[PDB]
């Protein structure tokens, strides 16, 4: 149990809510801070210890295999993804971030213990809301949402701003506290938690716990 636990995000949205756009942008911003890239987990072909793993469109009813793998990934246990069937060598999983999206209001695992294990691991658990101006027919308008903002915007974690970044088009709502974030703000939060987990103070604290 020598690995720092990945920082994990779950986004709940609807099919047209731009869930995958959101995880892609959050993921890329975080990955760039670590000089790395994003890897989408095929539901481990192509995994190369990328800093950010994305799991898009989690089903509402994961089975025991889904639960088991996810709980390996998001933990402090050394974990070698299964690669034998791909005839590739075993390598330790080291991604410090895992982002997931789902259309489910609530994920329901097979047992309530399983549900507790998932809840423990989704540190950030947010609803996506698309702002009505930027949605037609239940589908987010990407041309509108990617259009560069004027200079009233100066983003923290991106080189330029658009409504996707600063909360004009999409917002993220904490499911426990109802606190609201722009995508940019959420990246700041996720990287702060990463820095917290990797700090000397935190790691030395664990010697006494
Ligand atoms: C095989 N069952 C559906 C595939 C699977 O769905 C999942 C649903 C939930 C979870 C968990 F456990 F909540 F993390 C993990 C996976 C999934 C979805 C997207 C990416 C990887 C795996
Ligand atoms: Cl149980
Ligand atoms: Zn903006």
């Amino acid at each position: 149990k020598c690995r720092i636990e990945p920082v994990c995000l779950l986004l709940h949205g609807s099919p047209g809510a731009g869930k995958s756009v959101a995880t892609n942008l959050i993921g890329r911003s975080l990955a760039e801070k670590l000089n790395s890239s994003v890897y989408s987990l095929p539901p481990f072909d192509g995994y190369k210890q990328q800093a950010v793993v994305i799991m898009d469109d989690l089903c509402q009813n994961p089975d025991g295999k889904d639960v088991s793998l996810f709980c390996q990934m998001v933990s402090s246990v050394d974990f070698v993804p299964p690669m034998a069937a791909l005839e590739e060598k075993g390598i330790l999983f080291t991604s410090p971030f895992v982002l997931a999206s789902t259309n489910a209001g609530s994920i329901n695992a097979p047992t309530v213990s399983d549900s507790r294990a998932l809840a423990r691991r989704f540190h950030f658990d947010m609803n996506i809301e698309v702002i009505s101006m930027y949605s037609q027919n239940g589908k987010i308008n990407m041309p509108m949402s990617v259009k560069t903002c004027d200079d009233e915007c100066c983003p923290v974690n991106f080189k330029k701003c658009c409504p996707l970044v600063c909360g004009k088009a999409i917002q993220f709502i904490d499911r426990r506290t109802q606190v609201r974030y722009s995508l940019d703000m959420l990246v700041t939060e996720m990287f702060r938690e990463y820095n917290h987990r990797h700090s000397v103070g935190t790691t030395l604290e664990a010697l006494f716990q």
